[PDB]
């Protein structure tokens, strides 16, 4: 069962670079705008402790270079959003998709397009981690990379970049800005929160093993919403919630398995390991697909 | 350190739906030929004993749907090369990037636009198993999805969809229609062989981790080359061969750590599992990261 990402191409046609200064970053280029980490009008020395408002008042629009590939785009207008620096263009981008600007969940899942300074370079499948962090691979130079979910020819922007943690994880914004976790685009003392696994994931990925024949972690039993949280409190699991339960109700309705039957299974697994046994063909519990993810390939 | 593919855009613009009667598979549209699996032109049944010439002389031109998007094409000439067919098209694909076709070696990695019916649906990272199989994650009628790399914007295509094999694996062609492996385009009972670990490319990942700072895994003894391969094979690990040791020559000068130095880390990891621990984001020693990828 592969983790796949969605096709990149919508989005490799609004990948562009911007420049400030001495610094570097990827935008995104959707109609006559040019989004990107508003921290690249900082100087190293700025980042420190930034006023952003007063730092971009002394900016101007011939202080920004915005390349898409061998073609510069003139600024001719500047603004913030939050954490998101807007650009505005002399062009509008003719590969612009449908598109919209969306915030998601921690568990939820989205594909990043990897770049360096405007060059799209690899795409991956990500989970938002409870820690509002991403277990991320990343290039030097992947500022302003973004994140995205794709329905039917229309491009969901759930996250852009902007910082790398210490224990190497990102973090980032939504498209308006706003941070996903407790982060500020400053270089001072931030870390990631303690790490848990995503509950409903491990849950919809246990549906796929049965949906694909893999049976043998079921068993006679079943649990209590509160009795599986105390086992999920003790491995470091998500609490599973009414929501996550009623989610998973096709999933339940379509292989036969009672989402609280499932859990018992989780339980036991939890508990005593696999037995040298392996699931889908993994002997770990993968949790960066959801429900939904499953319920699309299968 | 995660799996990356290959920015998908440049093969998206290539993918057709190709209808040949009641079976429609994907096809790969480049310059003014569409390249599709030459089983398109036969019924479930036909597949257990398809005689390809039989069925392709009694096709014309107008046998032939073939779909770009709202757009039909229309096909001016046909013709088969071993297990894919070719078919002449009225217009050159506007879309057609720089492009060669290569034939790959297990051990070499890749990225699949998994398509159904002519729509690209998701894209992933891929190694041809040692038993020239994919771990793929094939939708319902992804035949005809094709795997490539992109290397300073040339698409390199180096393998198209063809059969599932019993196991949920997947079989298929280079880009000349020649299958990988000892597979045909029919419905035997034809199984993959027993899979094995691509040594050379967790060796590869093992000096990633040590470039990026991991040692945890290493030990003060080294080995020969025949007693790792000894062991390794008792995990069902592919042989190293010297090739893969010269292979490996860039790698250990950066670390200062020699080859078989390094063999005798991944003997004790065999020999103790991770003890809880990771190496670069993983619990399990990976596979599927060249000594090419790893220099990048
Ligand atoms: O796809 C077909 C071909 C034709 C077909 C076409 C229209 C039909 O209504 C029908 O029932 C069958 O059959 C397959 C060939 C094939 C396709 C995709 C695979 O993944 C595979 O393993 C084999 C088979 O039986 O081996």
């Amino acid at each position: 069962f592969r983790k796949m990402a969605f096709p990149s191409g919508k989005v490799e046609g609004c990948m562009v670079q911007v420049t400030c200064g001495t610094t570097t970053l990827n935008g995104l280029w959707l109609d006559d705008v040019v989004y990107c980490p508003r921290h690249v009008i900082c100087t190293s020395e700025d980042m420190l402790n930034p006023n952003y408002e007063d730092l971009l008042i002394r900016k101007s629009n011939h202080n920004f270079l915005v390349q898409a590939g061998n073609v510069q785009l003139r600024v001719i207008g500047h603004s913030m959003q939050n954490c998101v620096l807007k650009l505005k263009v002399d062009t509008a981008n003719p590969k612009t998709p449908k598109y919209k600007f969306v915030r998601i969940q921690p568990g939820q899942t989205f594909s990043v397009l990897a770049c360096y300074n405007g060059s799209p370079s690899g795409v991956y499948q990500c989970a938002m981690r409870p820690n509002f962090t991403i277990k991320g691979s990343f290039l030097a130079g992947s500022c302003g990379s973004v994140g995205f979910n794709i329905d039917y020819d229309c491009v969901s922007f759930c996250y852009m970049h902007h910082m790398e943690l210490p224990t190497g994880v990102h973090a980032g914004t939504d498209l308006e800005g706003n941070f996903y976790g407790p982060f500020v685009d400053r270089q001072t003392a931030q870390a990631a929160g303690t790490d848990t696994t995503i509950t409903v994931n491990v849950l919809a990925w246990l549906y796929a093993a049965v949906i694909n024949g893999d049976r043998w972690f079921l068993n006679r039993f079943t649990t209590t919403l509160n009795d599986f949280n105390l086992v999920a409190m003790k491995y470091n699991y998500e609490p599973l919630t009414q929501d996550h339960v009623d989610i998973l109700g096709p999933l339940s309705a379509q292989t036969g398995i009672a989402v609280l039957d499932m859990c018992a299974s989780l339980k036991e697994l939890l508990q005593n390991g696999m037995n040298g046994r392996t699931i889908l063909g993994s002997a770990l519990l993968e949790d960066e697909f959801t429900p939904f993810d499953v319920v699309r390939q299968c």
